[PDB]
């Protein structure tokens, strides 16, 4: 037996796994138990520490994926399958994920704590692109990834009620955070030096951790990529989240008050309800999600938007980015004329009604005006330049522009805030050209992917994904990824510099789309008002 | 004894002119025609009457009085705002009008340019130096029709629907000039089916207005509106709110001793003397703000059938040339007269708060939340804060709002319904300009150039500025001729609602360019009126 690979946790023994990386071994410790599997009886309610254990739990394996909707748009399809499940579906799915260098650190060694995105209704930490290997090897830290319950299983909510409260897929994270806290020494972990790092919707669920208090004390740093907590598609009104229970109760055949309606969703299998879940959605839309967090004043007191205006937030660094074209990828789910397989090259009229789609429950007056700022009237109806305005609409609407203004309320009430643009095309896309750097392909790199010699990257991208490990990494040792070379400059409500990630050495540039986002964050919700 | 080239009859009898001097030769100007009973005592507010015959010979050797009218006095003796204010004494007794014609007069019947001269329909007057006729006659051999018309109260004051004062009698007295040269121009070898109208800010919206008004539309064949569209927000007035200020100016003045019959309310204004009228004009505007004047037509039902929006979208255009554009810096004059931090003696570098209260100033009685919407989309979000940016950016909203984004409705409107349209910039700023040079091509400082002013022998403009109006001369009488401002070369393409484009006016030959500030006009155009609905 290894002994670098036995390890002992409050709630009983584990044996690990040692995996191969072109830089040396490393230490794995995949499936660990940190809450009672949420069946039965359980489903909808908070998690439950994982009660105590006799025997060896192999932890050699990654465990099962939490159920959720399997994307169909392109079956095969790389692009799309390398976020599908690569696991069998259940609900007992609330383990997490260890890794540590070889052999073992015998010092306190700063942790990063990873959370997947995936709109709240799909993802899993045994996604090839999550795989912590190689950050591990290259940069020596230890990783911690979880899974946490989506859709319906995590944040269905009837606001008030004890049977389906909500945000209980929140409470998983914050249950991974506190087992963190607890036995991350005995793998050489600092729990005093906790990261918490996220893309999408987990960039939205590291937010959400840093405006909760009881989860603001379980970690330290944050790192939030192409996601914000003060989004229009990450939270839900009580009203709202009450509606969308109700319906998909009626779908299901439920009932045969809440009570009782809960009661009859737990009878349910777990594919019935996620059968349905796209059709509880109030319109056609994109970047729309069915079941997110809720603001019900638990989890959350109040909105994103109010909690991060009142907050002080002296003492902590963030560091927040967003990808070139974060609204492309969205696109070919429901705006008319799109498609990966052709340029995308839409009419006007696609045009105007795509708008409608990803600006969608908004009304008419205010989609005028997102008409009128993201129409060029030199070439109103260029297919070309409409193409990419629409790209614009859906990703400054729903990632940048919220994430502008996180940065700058952070920066002008005490954060030390670092913000970043990643353009950098993959030389291994599989997506067309017209979408450009789409959400979610600069994970690949900062989990150091490239230095797989298995895939094909260039060697220029095997240097870059070094460096963004190294930025990464050097953040979460000291809250500031600069190299004591071109220097990361902090970014201010003022200034507002940011830096372009890609293979040419760092640019400092200035403002993250400021026109466009003074509209959304300035203009468009005075309208909406009145 | 008698030069017989000086000497015409018209309808209402003989008249006696003068033989002008210039540096190209000899003109005939007839200066001083009366074209209307004197709109004196019962005649105030009042549509003007034809005048009657008369026996013997009227002179007609120098022009006479301006109509009564509010006098600046922000820059007393400054050549920049002087340039505006009566050369002649202010009299009610003031409507004539003036006649250029070459000499010996035209053997054949010779195109006609009909000037309108502006000032906000509370100002100005056809005998100012700038506009000059005898330059464009000698150089271009047209003949050139300017008059008088009543501003302020005496010629917009309305109580709608009453009789006494019906509203939009300066209107009047344009369109009975406009009907006088129908019927006399040929005697001084005028032709009276070529008559194109132009005329600059308020007598470019007093040009579009007799093109949506029937009775005038066939009067005239030709449109040249510089720097003025009759859709503007200042140029019209509802009923209600001509009423409300024509209410407040008689209460202001003692009449009657608010409101009540309008026969006598009406009445107690006429026994007014005019400078106590208008000691008091001012005061009626609802609010503090630059670009806005107290009494301007008002929409009736009558001259105008519907509001010029209205009109302009309805109308079939079929068969008519239009010329129309702007300066380069349309709002910059307007600044001084009320945007706080704002004057011709400094650079006029304002603070962002200052910026802000001039949105108000600039954009008067509209929401807080459309003034948001104004201030969203002329701040520069990466620079919020540059006094620089600041003063050119609140010269852009008064300049779009005011002028630009309304000249490029109409122009689009037209040119989509059937008329040919032709636009420009006018980007030269004059070497004898005593405006600062913050305010860049300031509005209204065209006109001089049009009317040859650089060549008079007494100034002081450079050579190449005398190639230039002699140039711009030739493109507007070219267009009163044709239709068409080209030579029969750099050529200067229609304006269309797709390509719009345009030409620029300066010392360099044509250049064409695309859109009159397009994402600017947008706004105002399109947007903006929803959010005034909601
Ligand atoms: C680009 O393609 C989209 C989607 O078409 C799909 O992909 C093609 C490669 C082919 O497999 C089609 O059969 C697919 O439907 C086009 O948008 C569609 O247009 C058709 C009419 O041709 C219409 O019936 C569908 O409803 C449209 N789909 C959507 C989602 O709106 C689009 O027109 C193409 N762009 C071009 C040709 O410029
Ligand atoms: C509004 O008043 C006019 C004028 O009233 C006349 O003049 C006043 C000074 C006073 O002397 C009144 O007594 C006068 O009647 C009215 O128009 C007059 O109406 C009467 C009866 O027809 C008569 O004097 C003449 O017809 C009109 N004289 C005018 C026009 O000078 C008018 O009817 C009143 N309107 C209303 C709605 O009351
Ligand atoms: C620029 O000037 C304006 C106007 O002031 C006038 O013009 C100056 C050149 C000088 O001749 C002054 O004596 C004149 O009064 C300034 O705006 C005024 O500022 C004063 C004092 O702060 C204030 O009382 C007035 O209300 C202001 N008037 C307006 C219309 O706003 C402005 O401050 C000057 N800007 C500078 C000096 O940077
Ligand atoms: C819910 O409804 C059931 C059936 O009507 C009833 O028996 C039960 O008491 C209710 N529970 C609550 C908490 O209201
Ligand atoms: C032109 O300049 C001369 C001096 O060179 C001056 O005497 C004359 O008055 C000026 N004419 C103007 C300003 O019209
Ligand atoms: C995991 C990254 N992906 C899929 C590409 C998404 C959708 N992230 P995020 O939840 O966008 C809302
Ligand atoms: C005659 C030119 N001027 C004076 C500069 C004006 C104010 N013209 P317009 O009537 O402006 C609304």
């Amino acid at each position: 037996e290894d002994a670098e690979l036995l390890v002992t946790v409050r709630g009983g023994r584990l044996r690990g796994i040692r995996l191969k990386t072109p830089g040396g071994p490393v230490s794995a410790f995949l499936g660990i138990p940190f809450a009672e599997p949420p069946m039965g009886p359980r489903r909808f309610l908070p998690p439950e520490p994982k009660q105590p254990w006799s025997g060896v739990v192999d932890a050699t394996t990654f465990q099962s994926v939490c159920y959720q909707y399997v994307d169909t748009l392109y079956p095969g399809f790389e692009g799309t399958e390398m976020w599908n499940p690569n696991r069998e579906l259940s609900e007992d799915c609330l383990y997490l994920n260890v890794w540590t260098p070889y052999p073992r650190p015998t010092s306190p060694t700063p942790v990063l704590v990873w959370i997947y995105g995936g709109g709240f209704y799909s993802g899993a930490s045994s996604l090839d692109v999550y795989d912590g290997r190689f950050l591990v090897q290259a940069e020596r830290t230890v990783l911690v990834s979880m899974n946490y319950r989506v859709g319906a299983f995590g944040f269905l909510a009837l606001p008030g009620s004890r049977e389906a409260p909500g945000n209980v897929g929140l409470l998983d994270q914050r249950l991974a955070l506190q087992w963190v806290q607890e036995n991350v020494a005995a793998f050489g972990g600092d729990p005093t030096s906790v990261t918490l790092f996220g893309e999408s919707a987990g960039a939205a669920s590291v937010g959400m951790h840093l405006l909760s208090p009881p989860s603001r004390g379980l970690f330290h740093r944050a790192v939030l990529q192409s996601g914000a907590p003060n989004g229009p598609w990450a939270t839900v009104g009580m009203g709202e989240a009450r509606r969308r229970a109700t319906q998909l109760a009626h779908l299901v055949g439920c009932p045969p008050n809440d009570t009782e309606l809960v009661a009859c969703l737990r009878t349910r299998p777990a594919q019935v309800l996620v059968n349905h879940e796209w059709h509880v959605l109030p319109q056609e839309s994109v970047f729309r999600f069915s079941f997110v967090p809720v603001v019900d004043g638990d989890f959350l007191s109040d909105t994103p938007e109010a909690l991060i205006n009142a907050g002080d937030f002296h003492g902590l660094q963030v560091l927040v980015g967003v990808v070139k074209d974060e609204g492309s990828y969205f696109l070919v789910y429901g705006a008319p004329g799109f498609s990966k397989d052709n340029e995308s090259l839409i009419s006007r009229a696609e045009f105007l009604a795509g708008v409608r789609v990803g600006v969608p429950q908004v009304s008419d007056l205010a989609a005028e005006a997102v008409v009128l700022h993201y129409t060029d009237w030199l070439h109103p109806e260029d297919p070309a330049r409409l193409r990419e305005a629409l790209s614009d609409v859906v990703g400054d609407h729903n990632v940048v522009c919220p994430v502008a203004q996180l940065a700058g309320r952070l920066a002008a009430q005490g954060a030390r805030v670092y913000a970043y643009v990643f353009e950098h095309r993959a030389s291994t896309l599989s997506w067309p050209l017209w979408m450009g750097v789409p959400h979610g392909y600069e994970i690949e790199f900062i989990f150091g992917i490239p230095l797989d010699p298995s895939r094909n990257y260039t060697a220029e991208e095997k240097i870059f994904a070094q460096r963004l490990m190294r930025y990464w990494a050097n953040f979460a040792r000291t809250g500031d990824p600069n190299e004591p070379a071109p220097q990361w400059p902090p970014y201010t409500a003022g200034a507002q510099q940011y830096v372009s990630l890609d293979l040419r050495p760092l640019e400092v540039r200035r403002g993250l789309r400021a026109q466009a986002c003074a509209f959304w964050n300035r203009f468009l919700p005075k309208l909406l008002s009145a």
